[PDB]
């Protein structure tokens, strides 16, 4: 067999893995969205499958009032005698005073007996000093907490509930930018470092050190560095932050982060997770894919392959939502459900348009391809200014593209986009009264949407030639780290009115 | 139960004749240059449709190679009698050809079998050339009858429907619409009723009738004529015609007729397909068609058991025998491409000819059944000289195409090339690396696009056009425009004469 990278599509940055078994399973950031810390699960590390999220209860976690791309980072997962960590930052909007200290970053802590969890609530360890807490347990089942600059390895109590020593820095790195998503491993005798340097844009690479002491000192890897994109034209860029595990068959694999321009520097469904071989040279080394960068088509791992049920049609017929779908941060409870209905996703209409960080209940699933259309069957009968609902390609606050049945004057099917905080109506229709099918087909940055009233016949209702804004680098956003994402939404235009909503089914199509 | 939205039977499918035989219907559709002839399609529940077989599979049969576009097999008519399963349909000639003496610009075929599918038998050529659409009736004495055009002219048949063994007589002469064709007629009540195609196939087309206690007549006009038709302009089916009644095992009556469905303006991009609609029997002796509201967009379903049916979008190539999707344009040669040679792939041998020439074989096509969609291969394929090219097209005529080609034009290149009404004009040629190639083409409406990939996950845009409108009956600009844009796979070496294989792995049809 062979595969194509990226193995896991969409936005899922910062990719933390372990195997467990005949188990893999994998860790992503999540930034704003919420449940907060993708979980997804894999036989043959090609095929994944979101089993669950780390932080599911709004008790948790707060980020109804996070900033874009702020939020949780790079999440780390562990496992030890039964025990499934997670630590994760979280970073603040600004500076905040926590119990008499001052921070714009904490580090959560959760743990649970299995995979999926639930896990427990989150503990925070407030060490405002770096990002990207790794687990490490040396020989003699001490814990520790690697956390940036560089590699800082900080001691942490059995339970891992506090950090129970002072802090050093066993490895500076190598010099470039950024030294983060430190990570330690223990082979051959050797502890070897891991960093993410560069900085996540397309200067990302990663480097390695070997110590025979956990503590130092280090030297650093004389093939460094071990992964980085040299090649600007090829269709995957911004490689780096990796993570290793060897599998039962003793394979040696790396998962990273990448991204794929979209017609330019465009990483439009925001950063995915990536796999290639790690390869040991016998001067007690390793590098990944042999120093060629990131493939394009690769030798799949030497595991059975196992294949998953991607859910790309939610006919909403489960009393659980489903859980390739995201909150735009804290889900509003009482203003969505599936039970009201049986059979339909509802959202009761929320007091805030999408621009608004206090909108509630936007839903949403990863965009996995630049191909693709997204469709819904709308049950909704808006009877005053502003109120509406339909679907969505969200990136932030700033950049956002929406097609939705709305009340202006009567019926209508528009279009509208944030484009970098500049709103603009690109369409608006004429609508009649009744159920309702919105579709949205993505070519590239070519977006378009379109209306019908039996699912047979589409009209255009609008679109744009570009939407390059929806992405890390065209948003413009202070902090670009997530990745557009497709769904539905319904707000009341300022009305107040608490209108039903009512979504028969949601169709993803890769093309 | 449930609902449907017409078209049933999507893309390339028109001139419908519909049977009902226990609780199995099958429904016969014109096939014009493609080959094989006549397709024939079964069902359940009237909506659910699949291709079970063709009339028309052996070269020996029909000779299609150098039949004019549009020309060739026109309105078939399936009917059922005493075990014996009968297909008549106007074979349409280039132009007036004198056979055993005589002048025809038609001929009228009849190919009979004991089981829908078939095989039928080799096609017997009834010459008469007077008219189209020759339509089979037997009455209630067991005499047979052969409709013709124009309008309701009815002649009589021997008892193995081989020939013609009388004189004719117009039984009823239309409406004063023109082009009155498809005759049918329909025994019921003590009635006989007449069915005509009247106003031509284009937006003025219609469905008319007339009953008569006698089957000479002489016949009265519907009162409700036309009992099918669309006088809205702006609804999304147009052309609404040509239809055939069938009655169910519950006693529900439906018809099924031609429509177009206009794409961006007055353009049937997929060309004419198969609606359906209800037949209401009135209490002054008549039927009508949707209570004379012209083609449904949604409707009640019929009262039968539903039955899906494997659609086949994707098709790896790894039967020894092709998909009954697809189809050839014009007869197979059948020593160029192969499903044997190199198993799960479909290999054609470049033959010598450009599409743009009626001579070009082995055009492998399926229909368009969508105004969204996207189809794409996987192709293996080394061309070494100038003009040997293969990859996909979509196919209306020689004179209306839209390729992209791996193609050695001073090295390999990706190669887009548009022939709008015989007008032909390169959209885009991008170099090309050697080995296994993915081609997409994407289609939006009237926007059409095409991409290319080494490992089928990153795409390069290869050329396009914005006015797609030439792919259709009425955008070709052909002399007759009778067929829908299909899609599909071709091979050729641009006239060198070389040999070169290029195996298609897959073919993929996505309706987004
Ligand atoms: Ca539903
Ligand atoms: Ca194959």
């Amino acid at each position: 067999h062979t595969y194509t990278n990226p193995v896991l599509t969409g936005f899922h940055p910062d990719p933390s893995i372990i195997r467990v078994g005949e188990d893999y399973y994998m860790v992503n950031s999540t930034f704003q969205y919420f449940p907060a810390i993708v979980i997804s699960h894999s036989k043959d590390l090609v095929h994944w499958k979101i089993i669950g999220h780390g932080i599911t209860e709004n008790e948790g976690l707060d980020l109804s009032d996070i900033n874009d791309s702020h939020g949780i980072w790079a999440p780390d997962i562990s496992y030890h005698n039964g025990t499934f960590y997670i630590f994760a930052t979280h970073r603040l909007n600004g500076p905040t005073v926590i119990n008499g200290r001052k921070l714009i970053r904490r580090q959560i802590m959760i743990k649970s007996s299995r995979p999926e969890g639930p896990y427990s609530k989150p503990v925070f360890i407030d060490e405002g000093s770096g990002i990207d807490p790794s687990h490490f347990v040396d020989g003699d089942g001490k814990h520790y907490m690697l956390l940036s600059p560089a590699c800082t390895l900080f001691p942490l109590n059995e339970e891992c509930t506090d950090i129970s020593g002072e802090p050093v820095q066993i490895w500076e790195g190598t010099g470039r930018r950024a030294p983060e998503g430190p990570h330690l491993l223990k082979k051959d005798g050797y502890y070897y470092a891991i960093l993410a340097e560069g900085g996540t844009g397309y200067s990302h690479s990663i480097t390695t050190a070997r110590s025979t002491h956990l503590y130092g000192p280090y030297e650093p890897c004389p093939y460094n560095p071990i992964l980085t994109q040299t090649d600007p034209d090829a269709p995957i860029q911004r490689a780096g932050h990796g993570s290793l595990v060897e599998t039962q068959n003793g394979e040696w694999w790396a998962v990273y982060l990448c991204g794929r321009p979209n017609q330019g520097s465009y990483t439009t469904v925001g950063r995915e997770t990536a796999l290639d071989p790690v390869e040991w040279t016998d001067d007690g080394w390793f590098v990944i894919n042999n120093l060629k960068g990131p493939s394009l088509v690769q030798r799949a791992p030497n595991l059975p392959q196992v294949k998953w049920d991607e859910k790309n049609f939610d006919d909403f017929d489960e009393d659980t939502l489903g859980l390739d779908w995201q909150f735009v941060r804290n889900p509003d409870h009482s203003s969505w459900s599936l039970i009201e209905r049986p059979g339909y996703l509802r959202l009761w209409t929320g007091d805030w348009d999408l621009h608004d960080i206090r909108a509630k209940n936007t839903v949403v699933r990863r965009e996995k391809h630049h191909l693709y259309s997204a469709g819904v069957k709308l049950d909704f009968s808006p009877s005053a200014s502003g109120e509406q609902a339909g679907i969505v390609c969200y990136y932030s606050t700033n950049n956002y593209l929406k097609c939705c049945l709305i009340y202006e004057e009567g019926l209508k099917i528009k279009v509208v986009e944030n484009r970098s905080g500049c709103q603009k109506t690109l369409g608006k229709k004429h609508a009649e009264a009744g159920p309702l099918f919105l579709k949205a087909v993505i070519n590239k940055q070519k977006r378009d949407f379109y209306y019908s009233y039996e699912g047979k016949h589409w009209h255009h209702a609008g679109g744009t030639e570009d939407a390059s804004f929806l992405s890390d680098e065209g948003s413009r956003d202070a902090k670009g780290h997530t990745g557009t994402m497709v769904g539905i939404f319904a707000n009341n235009g300022g009305s107040g009115r608490k209108a039903a909503a009512d979504f028969d089914w949601f169709r993803y199509i890769a093309y």
